[PDB]
């Protein structure tokens, strides 16, 4: 269709315009003080949250190019949540800072192939300071206080996450349900994850969690992309009898079939979820079979000569439960026989001795470390329905925090890492004029999430950053009871994770925004 | 799709304005010389009303985010009526009264956050102070007084809820029919009522009292979560025939089940409504069974391998009458048999003996309170079909007053008990100056309902106000004769739940807008 | 009235809008292929010009923000001419180029003030490079040269300029007026010439040059300030009758008095011309007597309780012309008799005897200077009055370059002198970086002349300038033979004294303009 | 892969020349006595070889350099060396891996100046009404 083409200065602004609508509206939520935002629905009440993600989902403009600036911040933002379970509305803010410096920058007549060279290098060294200012969390007591922080000082939840990860080891399996009864269950069953999430968004039935959750599903293994609905008919036919849902686990699923599968799962018409088998070539139908033993299911393979027209039930795996991620798939109590499992787990096993190559023993022993494994289940007790549901959603979240603070550490939290980390960084330069400049630019967007914060306080963010910058590592004043003394053990942390993640990805898109010069978007009418 | 966001102080005037337009027209129905609000009706005559809660039912705004604003107050406010009865447009007054001063104080340059924290910490000293100059309410004799002024002075009525609470106990479950002819009618069945509504508001048949109504229905006890109309056909053919209505009672009802049922029995294919069974877990599984001892029917469980298509007329359960609000079932003589019931009470109080624990004797206890407490019906005569649907709900109204009087007493009405304990408070003070800002607003709002109700009586507000804050304990202002003295007495009332309900969800809905920095909504078109 | 006032960066856009015009209007005309500016005479035939001076004269805006930024670069810019007799043009340039940049820089964030330092501490440097680049005109050789070169390669006129100066020494008074008949004539007269120019612009009636002329004048010499005509008029009959012009010195010639001169002399009854008289104080009287002596006139003093109503023609002193700048005023062949003059010249040599002060001596040695020295007139011959004409407009331009060119040297012209010094500057700083891009910002516009000269030439501005940066001390780009090469030797070159004086007045006012933050005028009306 | 794969098998075809937009100046600088029948042809010939310049301009520009200064250096070499598009060395600019297949300069601009020599001489233009 006909085009709207804009250029240079003329299409950055638009883009950055864009991008403040975004991160103002997303900021507010920003620290202790955060504000509220609400967000209108059809008909019923309104939405008041102080969630950053729930409030940028929402978040479109009608200038088709603002749009694409939201959009694109957005995007990029939306994956340190995914990476570390949190940092997107610090991402966002970040984003911000970073692109309206800059384009200040390219205004004065700087070069944007250098200010973005000077940014990365700003990052990459502020990584590395990073990883110095962080401290370790390696024995359980530490899981347990982070996982007690993360969740809001409650003990409970600490020492739950803590004896799940005693269970399965820190690289282990983790899974949160529902509890049967108040007082707490955990249990280790058969179980893996592997790296794959949904082949679409909308078969997410768990808009709080982003996630496709099934109960008692049964599993279709096909070693084959499918494409037409017309192989699926008897198979999902058999899942509309016996009213179960169905996880489809392909070589991939596209056009006609994934269309289909999207929409009679929208209708009601049998709750269906489809996701790529993981890895690729040989490994991917190794691991295929091994999601078959695992799920006790026969995989369905066009090369012997098997056909999706020709299975019934039997062919299908089944578990207890599967939860389906933006990037990641967990299945939970496979039916399995020991027998079946263990000996799968055997051959395998006989596989890595008759091997040759390290990388070759590396692989197949993260497929046993998959099967052997299991998988941990966390089943929250809590008195009422009500508190039940609650717990498990801190339960949730402190998981995610622990999780990435047990692979990367914590650093002082209310956006003083980021600022520390820049004070550092003070005589670090890049080839040229233009590229320390892009540097400056990127130590000076560090301070913008707690400059924020403070804002949102109601204090001046000048005096706070000066008094944060005077001082050293992770040592600081604790707002709430105006203590000096170390940002971690007065429990004010975020995990190196986040904080990384949040950085990099801002860099990202704000260095690829400044480096535009045109735009392409469809004609408004 | 593209959203139109307002920020700050343009957000704020816009949800202000919205608040305005809902209180203003509420409002005027305040007190005795409250005055009359015309809502037309599409075809016929126009509804001319005093009840605020039909008033605030029809409003709704042109404009987005004044529409946002008033949706929300509208929200919160109507919960207070659901939990004691009234003061829902109390609730609104003195929402307008804390969203009005609250904004004009953010105006001013002093601190959301610290402003809310204020409005908190003087709402519950209120509280507290309420709970003290409340004067308790428990012999019968009191009962009936207040059911008597409830009732408009229709000491009929304060003698039958005094006889109903006495039959099935304070805590017991009171219900309220139609007459069969003059002379009221008052007898204990077997019954039950749990905490669970409609999972849907068009299985709703009785629009005025907002409940569903089925008379001698079969009830479905299903311990799973139906998601498709498929395995219900069975038994709900069944049930077409025999010509009588239908209440499903599962895990829960989604989706295609659901939009089926409410669609089927919209259009008079088969009457059908269905309510999550109660709690959750093990004790959800024990109390389906509670039901199906009640009622004489079978827990389908898929567990112990039964299925709904195998399920028969014979497995479900029967009563002469089951009533749904939004949040609560009351099932109304169960054909239940009085040995088979008598047996599974005996059942569980054996198991309260092997309790280990004193939150499972408590539990337990719960369990045979309701199975063996069985369910009062009320029915009210009166000679002539319009005059026995007037005082029945005079009936319903009255009841539900005095459920609220019997369980935190009683405190003095026309507004003057906000009054009182406002003034009680003037020594309250917060951590820094804007709190102390935030404690006056609050108590300054307090004034607001009698202000307002003083105003509709054509009165200098000022005045009275002043002269009721000159006084002690329940003494006040009798708007109805213009007479000051001891309120109590002079039967002017409030339940002390009314009061602290309305107050509290006023200064909640209050706080979150004080503390609302942006606002998301669509495009008007 | 009321006004209209602007602020910050709308104030300076507009500013810069103005300069603009001026700039952009006055640039075409820079270098040997300058092209033509149409300026339209009040009506009768346009002129067609490629003075920048002239086109300068002419700009004024109707937009009275943008004619303030204009007026202000016409004023500081027009000064370097006074000075140098060239340099006005390029100062404009160089005004534009700074205050552009500047400006960038300013919106960019960067502290006004610190570029302004910065431009100046560049600007300082880059006088004294210059200086060092600065090839000397001392022997009459030299003096001859430069002569002929400023006038178009007329050999004639260096000889010419070298006799005069030869007479009357390199800072000897040299006039020029209309020769006698075709070879040329150079005799010294009684003369001299004090540091005042005309005491209002509308006394100019050789608008070329930018001076006022007078033949035969009348002098009246008051040791007082005339703020009101009524005093004047006697004196003012006298020269009325007889028929010739009036040069009034006085302390000064204010309101009423001047306000009336200005009209009369603008409306031919009888031409006249003030100036304030030499010096102040006590010297002042002194040379005020020095001129009367010098002109037979006698000197009119309040002090001694003379009065100008008792003024009369013989009082009043003459001479054969006078020349009036705007800050010089040059005395002709005075009528004084040689006795006179000489018993005067007498006195001071005898009071520089008697001086107890290196100043006072000092002071009294310019004083004998000036009235023993005289005046050297070159009368210019051509056969043919048009040729006459001409020449003598061309010595008097060579004559005011070589006058530069002796007091400070030659440096290489077409804009070469100023991208040599620059490029000798790169390593240059100051105390923080905000006054380092204003250094660069200096740099940068000090090429801006050769790049427009370039540029009118129709060639690529940014490959000659490279080209020139290339190579070392008066190398550079030709235009009349067209080959780079040595520039003094060339011919292509220009007093130290324009290049310098362009450059710091052109920085002056662009350092001003850079740190404005408010402008003021009136409402246009 | 793939792409690499295109340009060898046009390597092989045709060989290969100084990338960067240089072996187009080059190329131009050679023509400088070039001529045709008339003026006007004359004029033709200039408007392409300054043509040929365009891309290097245009990499210079978007390098931040100055498109006129680069290209007058550029034409002051000769064959394929010159200006070191990253490290500022001197040299062969094949051996430098700055290269393009002969074939794909080729191509570009014989298509270039087959479709512009189409529109330079267009004199009508017919299109349908905008609904």
């Amino acid at each position: 269709a006909a085009k709207d083409v804009k250029f240079g200065n003329d299409a950055r602004v638009k883009m950055l315009r864009g991008v403040n609508v975004l991160a103002d509206a997303v900021k507010v939520t920003l620290g202790p003080k955060g504000r509220n935002v609400v967000l209108d629905k059809s008909f019923g009440a309104p939405t008041i949250t102080k969630d950053g993600v729930s409030v940028a989902r929402e978040i479109e403009l009608e200038d088709k190019f603002e749009n694409m600036g939201a959009q694109m911040v957005k995007e990029v933002a939306s994956k340190a949540n995914d990476a570390a379970g949190d940092g997107t509305t610090t991402a966002t803010v970040l984003a911000q800072a970073i692109i309206t410096e800059g384009l200040k920058a390219v205004a004065a007549g700087m070069n944007p192939m250098d200010l973005k060279r000077g940014i990365d290098k700003a990052v990459t060294a502020a990584v590395e300071e990073l990883k110095a200012l962080s401290v370790p969390c390696s024995d359980s007591k530490a899981i347990a206080q982070v996982g007690t922080i993360s969740a809001n000082s409650d003990e409970t939840v600490g020492k739950l996450i803590a004896e799940a990860m005693d269970k399965v080891g820190k690289e282990g399996v983790i899974t949160v349900e529902d509890g049967t009864g108040l007082q707490d269950e955990l249990d280790v069953v058969e179980g893996m994850q592997f790296d794959r999430g949904y082949l679409s968004p909308y078969f997410i039935n768990k808009p709080e969690t982003g996630a496709v959750e099934l109960e008692s599903p049964f599993i279709l293994l096909a070693d084959k992309k499918i494409s037409n609905i017309r192989e699926m008919l008897p198979v999902l036919e058999a899942v509309a009898k016996a009213g179960k849902p169905l996880l489809i686990i392909a070589e991939d699923v596209e056009g006609e079939a994934l269309a289909t599968l999207v929409v009679n799962t929208m209708r009601g018409i049998v709750k269906v979820a489809a996701v790529k088998a993981p890895g690729f070539g040989d490994r991917r139908k190794a691991m295929l079979q091994d999601i078959a033993t695992l799920t006790g299911g026969t995989v369905i393979s066009e090369e012997i000569g098997m056909e999706l027209e020709k299975a019934t039930l039997e062919d299908l795996g089944q578990a207890k439960r599967v939860v389906i991620n933006k990037d990641t798939t967990t299945i939970i109590d496979g039916v399995g026989e020991e027998a079946a499992i263990q000996g799968r787990v055997a051959q395998i096993r006989q596989q890595i001795e008759e091997a040759t190559s390290d990388y070759d023993r590396e692989k197949l022993q993260e497929r046993v470390a998959k099967l052997a494994g299991g998988v941990a289940v966390i089943k929250v007790g809590a008195a009422t329905e009500v508190e039940m549901k609650e717990k498990k959603a801190r339960v949730e979240d402190a998981l995610h925090a622990t999780r990435a603070a047990v692979e990367e550490g914590v650093v002082a939290g209310g956006g003083v890492a980021l600022i520390r980390v820049a004070s550092k960084l003070a005589d670090l330069r890049g080839q040229n004029e233009d590229q320390n400049v892009g540097i400056k630019v990127a130590l000076r967007a560090m301070e913008a999430p707690l400059r924020q914060i403070v804002l949102n306080c109601g204090e001046e963010p000048s005096v706070v950053a000066n008094t944060v910058k005077g001082g050293d590592g992770n040592y600081g004043y604790n707002a709430a009871t105006e203590e000096y003394g170390n940002m971690i053990d007065m429990g004010i942390l975020d995990p190196t994770k986040v904080t990384r993640s949040a950085l990099q990805y801002a860099a990202s898109v704000a260095g690829l925004m400044i480096t535009t010069e045109c735009m392409v978007t469809d004609l408004p009418k």
